[PDB]
């Protein structure tokens, strides 16, 4: 059909421009602005660099395809080959190191922002370029031109010993498939499967029940009066309801084991708290309605349940039958919507929300403000990798299959088209999945 | 040479993308945003619509270039051609009206209120497309592919009755040249000369001695030490040369009429400034060397003379006897040359050059921000017209020359149409850099 060339020409151009103008824009935006040089970005720079270099080979790819020969002579042949191979290795290694970076990021939100973290990244980038020189440089040496057959066409390619070109070619191409694909991709996959585990682990262990109730119930090292006027101390520990400070001091002294005079140490208050928690838990497991719900909840949502018993007691909580069964069916919002309608919510809105937020999200976000950036950045890296693999897999299997086996040139060019498309996609991905890039691109391209 | 193909592919690509994407973006922005509905922008839309269409033909051209023939058959041939012509006539007629529209904004402000509206511009746009349809539709009619002889190449082109073919082509090419270039360009030239003349004419009514000295002398409402260290206030008003600050305060407290404590209102600053100016003018009229010169000078150059006295004093200025004589003979350049030799020019070059330029030009040009002469939007249009002409001149003359009168020049034709294609992708970029609004709306669209 007459449309094919037109469509291909158009697509080809868009990819080249976005791929070349896109990545070159990224590289610059970073190098110039110290404001944004982060472990993740320094890698992206390396990525964009490889992706920009490779995009400049498009006008060679096509012009070669049109003439069906290599006009560019030896030098250019040796160069674009070393690019071809540098891009291939450089970008995959970078993405693996990015994943690894994200991996150690989930347990270190503090070190992520440091003097070294960005610097280490710079160094690694180089190490990647040195390792890639392995095949990058050998591409410069082996790269060469030859006049094939009777045809007046010229071929640009790596030149191995004649006849045994087959073995060395097969040898190299397999090595490529091992090191530039199999290893990194699996390493990456392992990197993420484990990362989601560390995240699950961090979402439970990022907060304890002590930090929770200390925010809702407060902490006092001296006897004080409840909101209802009752004498209490520490974290929501009712001493007595009777209006005698001497009784509150009496009851308190039995609680600690010494003569307190209405004054307890922080440590003592923790011991008291831990006893009160245990007491509440024993009460939950003794209660017919709460036990099954408690057993069925994750530790974070359990904390919320304990939190409620602390405030209104075991009996008070069991009356939320409609919301309890919903939790036991893991219908988190349905539960959250019902609890908000309760009187408990009306008379203590702020706290109630924090508890409901816990039941709904299954996290400590209500109590322990989490940085949304770590998750946003991590999903940036994930997607970029995801897209890469999708785009570079067709080409890696196609080169492997042709070599291992004994028309179909269309498939090659399609596979080639993806790898090129990947390079024009990344720049876009940076812009939509990282609000800092979007602000920098904006402020730079439209001031 | 091996590098040429690479360079062209790359440049071809960017031209295409920016051209198709850039003009698509313009049309969209103009359509969705109320503040983008303006006479000028309605033309811009029409223009970008033409630039977008012609850009869709780039991939066809590269194809026909490589295969050397037309694979797309007549239907696409007749279409791709009408676009070739539509684009040509539509775009140029728009820029003309765009220029005319601006000419009205400047030389017919009163009628401009009623004439310049998105609606009237839409109507005019439509006409341009109906007008262009005379060659756009006939292109559809005369468009067709004929298999060439002596070769197996298909040819997409206008098909006039053979035997008379050579002359019809020429007939049309001449007419296309007159109507799609010479005439619009002339009108545009007339428009833009009438504008600058009236802008120049108005700009010299928007200046005066006061605004002039406010810039040269500056303004500070609290007491400060001048360039030579003497206490000063307001607009270059020297209080005293005594370094007491209390005498400065005592000098200010007097003649203002209150105890200022070293701080005056902006109104009090003018009161003083007006007094200093009146004093300078009274100074000029009492001095026999300056009076006759002052009298013979026009308003603007009179200000230039008052400025000088204001700075270095009546007597000081009257020592420029050679320059003064030349100024009373209306020989400005010769006088400006002398004044530049003065110590006044060496000590305070920036100011002196501005004052001298005023005596030279007789205008306030020395007291503006460079090319603030034309407005943000008028400047835009004038740049877009310029680039267009520069870009479309080569192809127009080329087509015409060959038509009157050589197989290696094929490379020229291709360079000439590269300028045309390139101009289509340039506009979108110019809109962004030369219009704060486009720049603003592109931003929101691309990077929310
Ligand atoms: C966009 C990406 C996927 C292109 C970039 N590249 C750059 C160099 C290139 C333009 C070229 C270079 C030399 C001669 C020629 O005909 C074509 C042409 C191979 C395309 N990369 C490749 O084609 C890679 C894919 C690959 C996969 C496995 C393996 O063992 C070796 C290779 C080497 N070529
Ligand atoms: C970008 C602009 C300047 C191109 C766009 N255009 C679009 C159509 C075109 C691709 C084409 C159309 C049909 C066959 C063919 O080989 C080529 C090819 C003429 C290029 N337009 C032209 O070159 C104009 C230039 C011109 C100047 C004087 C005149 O009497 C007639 C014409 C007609 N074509
Ligand atoms: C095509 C012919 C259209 C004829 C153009 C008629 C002139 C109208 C005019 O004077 O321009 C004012 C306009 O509304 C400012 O955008
Ligand atoms: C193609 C060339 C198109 C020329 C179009 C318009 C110029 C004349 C505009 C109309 C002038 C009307 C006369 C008039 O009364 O204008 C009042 C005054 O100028 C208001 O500021």
């Amino acid at each position: 059909s007459p449309a094919i060339p037109v469509i291909i020409t158009a697509v080809y151009s868009v990819v080249f421009v976005v791929g070349l103008v896109g990545n070159s824009l990224v590289m610059f935006v970073i190098i110039r602005y110290t404001k944004m040089k982060t472990a993740t970005n320094i890698y992206i720079f390396n990525l964009a660099l490889a992706d920009a270099l490779v995009t400049t080979t498009m006008p060679f790819q096509s012009t070669v395809y049109l003439m069906n020969s290599w006009p560019f002579g030896d030098v250019l042949c040796k160069i674009v080959l070393s690019i071809d191979y540098y891009n291939m290795f450089t970008s995959i290694f970078t993405l693996t190191m990015m994943s690894v970076d994200r991996y150690i990021a989930v347990c270190h939100p503090v070190k992520a922002l440091d003097f070294r973290t960005p610097l280490k990244a710079k160094i690694i980038n180089i190490c990647i370029w040195l390792l890639s020189s392995s095949v990058g440089i050998s591409a410069i040496v082996l790269g060469g031109t030859k006049v094939r057959e009777d045809v007046d066409v010229i071929e640009c390619s790596l030149q191995f010993p004649d006849d045994d070109y087959s073995w060395w070619d097969l040898f190299m191409k397999i090595c490529v498939f091992i090191f530039a694909f199999v290893i990194p991709v699996l390493i990456i996959i392992v990197c993420y499967t484990l990362m989601i585990l560390r995240l699950k682990s961090v979402r439970l262990l990022s907060g304890n029940i002590f930090e929770m109730l200390r925010i809702d119930e407060g902490l006092r090292l001296k006897i004080y009066k409840d909101t209802e006027g009752y004498y209490t101390i520490g974290i929501g520990h009712l001493l007595t309801k009777s209006p005698s400070l001497n009784a509150a001091k009496s009851e308190l002294d039995k609680a600690i084991g010494r003569n307190t005079n209405g004054v307890i140490t922080k440590d003592e208050a923790e011991k008291l708290f831990n006893q009160d928690v245990d007491a509440a838990v024993r009460g939950i497991l003794r209660n017919a309605k709460l036990k099954p719900v408690y057993d069925s909840l994750d530790a974070v949502r359990r904390a919320a349940l304990i939190n409620m018993v602390f405030q209104m007691g075991e009996t008070g909580v069991a009356g939320f039958t409609n919301s309890l069964r919903m939790l036991q069916q893991k219908r988190w919002d349905e539960a959250a919507v019902n609890l908000a309608k309760s009187r408990w919510y009306n008379q203590t809105p702020n706290r109630a929300k924090r508890v409901i937020t816990t039941f709904r999200t299954g996290t400590w976000d209500a109590y322990r403000e989490k940085d949304r950036n770590l998750r946003r950045i991590t999903r940036l890296v994930l997607v970029v990798v995801a897209v890469f693999v999708v785009c570079w897999t067709p080409i890696h299997i196609f080169i492997l299959v042709e070599a291992l086996g004994s028309a179909a040139l269309s498939s090659y060019y399609f596979c080639i088209a993806l790898g090129y498309t990947n390079s024009s996609l990344n720049p876009i991905l940076y812009a939509f999945l990282d609000e800092n890039f979007k602000r920098c691109f904006r402020d730079f391209c439209f001031p």
